[PDB]
């Protein structure tokens, strides 16, 4: 869709803790329900020395708070990254500066995320996550507060 | 919340039809499903002569798309209606140009839409849409296609 991705990413350094802030999608369904497809809550990130992305996420499964560990493997491209499903996903990373923001999406049918570093509103990320959004055909955004952020599956 | 209200607002001027082309509110559970209690398309405006407002609306209620009318009550202030509820709800007009496009707001929070008078993703609307909603604590917004507001409660 979905043409913005970072120049020069270096993936060593978005290891570690991260918040899905914001969440949006190209349809209602993929985000709607705490059990929606595409309403998981990135954890944590761990890139391995290959340079593919390992991630860990919560995500409401039947009726509870599931941790789920994926691998994204990398790619051609730096910024962009490889999930095996049913057919398969392509998560790209739009922006980051590493050390507060990271804006990702995953297409095939998209779903982007504002990640931040600490459980705050950021709203220089969310004013880029916008920005980044404007280009794209979006229909549900959602946004979590500070509480909600400290919770499992931000309950 | 909601310091936004359309000065002169002539109430008779936003009779007839409209679509629900975008909502947004202060809580994901207020719009999350089919059945959240502020999922509702506004299906047609009726200012009587007294300058009170109906409203007919969809509702998805119980596995079904139930049809209600709601009589929101004239104030002092042109903008702003008056809804009897358990406790109750104060409507406010934002602004309209009558003819495209009509935003307001329901509170007590908040949930907001963009109406508009035909079955067409308004541009212009949605960016005044936006932009009155920087100023308010939204936490999702929902926008429907033209195939979906052809639809009863967009499905
Ligand atoms: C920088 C990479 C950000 C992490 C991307 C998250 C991809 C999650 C894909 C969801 C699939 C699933 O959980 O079933
Ligand atoms: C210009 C006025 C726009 C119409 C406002 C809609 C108010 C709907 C309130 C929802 C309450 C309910 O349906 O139970
Ligand atoms: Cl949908
Ligand atoms: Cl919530």
């Amino acid at each position: 869709i979905v043409t913005q991705t970072m120049k020069g990413l270096d993936i060593q350094k978005v290891a570690g803790t991260w918040y899905s802030l914001a969440m949006a999608a190209s349809d209602i369904s993929l985000l709607d329900a705490q059990s929606a497809p595409l309403r998981v809550y990135v954890e944590e990130l761990k890139p391995t020395p290959e340079g593919d992305l390992e991630i860990l996420l919560q995500k409401w499964e039947n009726g509870e708070c599931a941790q789920k560990k994926i691998i994204a493997e990398k790619t051609k491209i730096p910024a962009v990254f490889k999930i095996d499903a049913l057919n398969e996903n392509k998560v790209l990373v739009l922006d980051t500066d590493y050390k507060k923001y990271l804006l990702f999406c995953m297409e095939n049918s998209l779903a982007c995320q504002c990640l931040v570093r600490t459980p705050e509103v950021d709203d220089e990320a969310l004013e880029k996550f916008d920005k980044a959004l404007k280009a794209l055909p979006m229909h549900i955004r959602l946004s979590f507060n500070p509480t909600q952020l400290e919770e499992q599956c931000h309950i």
